[PDB]
């Protein structure tokens, strides 16, 4: 839990996120909870030019390290941390499938049992607001109250977890769910879904096993 | 046929499965028939952290090696082995295209002659049941009676063969067939198919040649 | 133009074909014109296990090297060579997009000016016949009379050129055209096309430049 | 700003463009503003065979280096430079998604806030004209007057920026926007969009921040 070791992980996540195809238009940003604020990726630096020294610390008051510019989307990383105390890492991206569903402003219903990984029977879509604004931050905080991931209308996705590895994994899983929903929707509307009781059993089962 | 050599192959299949794009949401599991039970991948370990020592042995009674947790989906790997005696390896995954067709709960009809590789004129879809349950196991055993691969409703795919290489190959082929069917279905419903007689000739021909 | 040097190229094409995503379900086969027949890939050997010694020679009478099994689809490689004297290499595959269009049994019309690379204002689709048969061979020979590539109904694609590099390039280009057509067709039917006169000018222009 | 250093960058862009999946059918061409004309990729040489010596200089009169053949599409690279004085690099390709939208001859409306990166509330589609002609050049110059990227009907995409890195980045971003639009269009027509005022705020915000 040394800063430089947290800085590397953040960087490895950016690289890996790219490897998985979630980092298109190189618009993602990643952060972790640290001290009284967070460590986040900087604005204006393509992932492959990133070194541990580029990682920016932002305290709990919204004040950042001198001489360093944090991601232009840092504000909702702070909203996520304040909304979900258990969240230790946040991954945001503009993955294509998640984004297309968010353009239709639809939530992703229970078309697959893995939807329980985000905490319930759906992946919500928070209403649109200009990036970097406090109003966008509010919509995000409200959607994450009972879910670990949310689509953001005409924008992309935010997923949070207890560490970077799980957060990355969740984000990747929502992208798959997103592609599954668009694919079936083009054939039939609405898409068949699993019932609320059936999702209740899977949730209980995930609580049991891990 | 030494355990450690079987353990490596299992691992190479996981890696290769990932390379082919079948391992999204890192949800797959692979096993081989061994002694009176099987060797299978463990639960809770991302494929790249896998070493031969992580591979778990489960006997014919459903009892596993002490201190090791087998895949959460092991039960249907055992059902596959007991349903198809000739099966020596099983590959399961949540490949996107196969899954979307399974969400529509449709079987894949004869839109291409390679559909004969699974044993007939279709790839069935077994009804949904909670993962890890005996009821899911039953539906699987019944679908594999006359086919080597089956879709699992709102879940994914199970393919079995005489060795890991062929099982992996079959799984990959069903994914292609799955993508071909979704693509055409979005344009026309129903999708033109080859007749039962025509599939009868290809099957005979595959019996002849190999 | 030594056999072993032709054998390597064939192998590099298989690898590269795979790299481009045309070799799914590992069903492709590649050949070149050699002496009085051709050199072709063997049946039953996954591309990465291929060595120059696995390449099989088939004379003009349809008789192959002793102890070696040529691709199960060799017959139409011979039909292509006898139909188009100028053809020196043939590439066949079951690329997904080309195959989906072939399942709809539609020819690809002039939706893009690069369609002129195959010789006219379309990529035809030859009617279906069991693989490896003389009747399939006839349909292929007839479609290649005025085009360098053709879709094969419920099967895949055959593209021929003056060398392996161009043949591979053409095959790749038809796959792109195929994906472009399916994508637009799902939105609008029929898809807008360029006129015959406009394709006449591009053809003349390609004759001029190269 | 030495020619050989500009030549390498051009080459790295071709490689990277390919890596991103924009270079299908190997039809792209890239140039930079240099002296009184430009440096551009040559015609007839697959990207991996490219060396700095293959890069061709074309002066402001349309006259090129002796013994070297520039891209067959150089003319609109010159039109782009003369239309947008601030443009220092041009990237052209036949990316699949951009091309499909261009086949429908539709402009890409404001379905995502990143559309502001091209300069306004849309990505236009310039009418079709035979490649390499002065009439095609006119349509391009006119579309780039108020935008940095444009689709070209039944053809592909042209994106310009202040350096190769940003031009490549823009091209990649339009491809993502293109895929987002086709995906949603197959489900609903028309696709919901952000208002002109909302795009006005994002533009102002990008002016502010960078
Ligand atoms: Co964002
Ligand atoms: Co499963
Ligand atoms: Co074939
Ligand atoms: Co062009």
């Amino acid at each position: 839990m040394e800063r430089n070791k947290l800085a590397r992980q953040i960087i490895d996540t950016c690289l890996e996120m790219t490897r998985l195809g979630l980092n298109q238009g190189t618009a993602g940003n990643v952060s972790v909870r640290y001290q009284d604020g967070m460590l986040i990726t900087p604005t204006g630096i393509p992932y492959e030019k990133l070194t541990e020294s580029h990682i920016v610390f932002i305290d709990g008051n919204g004040k950042h390290e001198e001489g360093k510019l944090p991601s232009s989307e840092w504000r909702f990383h702070m909203a996520a941390y304040q909304s979900r105390p258990d969240a230790n890492a946040v991954v945001h991206n503009h993955a294509v499938h998640c984004t297309a569903v968010s353009i239709l402003n639809r939530s992703i219903p229970a078309i697959h049992y893995m939807i329980a990984a985000a905490g319930g029977n759906s992946i919500p879509c928070a209403p649109y607001a200009t990036f970097g604004t406090r109003e966008l931050s509010e919509h995000v905080a409200l959607a994450l109250k009972n879910r670990k991931a949310t689509l953001l209308q005409h924008h992309g996705l935010i997923a949070c977890e207890v560490n970077l590895e799980k957060a990355l994994w969740l984000a990747h899983e929502v992208e798959v769910l997103a592609q599954l929903y668009l694919t079936t929707l083009a054939i039939t509307d609405p898409v068949p879904v699993l019932s609320d009781e059936e999702i209740a059993v899977v949730l209980e089962k995930f609580k049991t096993y891990g």
